């Protein structure tokens, strides 16, 4: 029933001599059919906004400076096609991950999801939590259901994938 989702990333910055924390917001479009009509169609910084997706990034820090949810993304369900059927966000920890600076490494990283249509926050999952897990995480996922959309958070964790989280969701794995 959410006519516009909008989620909220926060973390605290920690700058020693030039070193920070920066994760990186993500969503992946997926069919119904089992497999995304191509994973590459996710919107990421190469990409201000979906031209028929109806969604926008409000736009990736490099840092996490803001009393606030530090990035951001809109969706209006309300306009997007009949083509999707399912989609999920992301947030991966960006370079860092090589270093070996999962979110946990941050001093508490927090997700949060509200409907700008209602404007309630609807969750909020505590990286502090699924942090010390891995070094890249999954919020939830979004579905239709009887004409109407659905949010339904897993709790899911990757051994760091960026590259292959995106085209992972194409294929299912054994
Ligand atoms: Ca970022
Ligand atoms: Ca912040």
């Amino acid at each position: 029933s959410m006519k516009n989702v909008l989620v909220g990333l926060g973390w605290d910055a920690r700058s020693t001599d030039g070193q920070d924390f920066d994760l990186d917001a993500s969503a992946f479009l997926l069919a119904a059919n089992g497999k995304v009509r191509g994973d590459a169609d996710f919107i990421f910084y190469n990409n201000l906004k979906s031209a028929d997706g109806s969604v926008t990034h409000t736009g990736d820090n490099r840092t996490g400076e803001g009393d606030g949810d530090d990035e951001s993304l809109k969706i209006k369900l309300d306009a997007v096609p009949g083509d999707v059927d399912k989609i999920i966000f992301v947030v991966t920890i960006h370079d860092a991950q090589a270093r070996r600076q999962s979110f946990g490494q941050v001093s508490g990283a927090f997700i949060r999801l509200v409907n700008d249509d209602n404007q309630t926050e609807v969750a909020r999952y505590d990286l502090t939590e699924d942090a010390s897990t891995e070094t890249a995480m999954l919020f939830g996922e979004l579905y239709r259901h009887n004409g109407e959309w659905k949010f339904r958070a897993v709790g899911q964790g990757y051994a760091g994938g960026l590259a292959s989280v995106c085209a992972q969701y194409g294929i299912n794995a054994s």
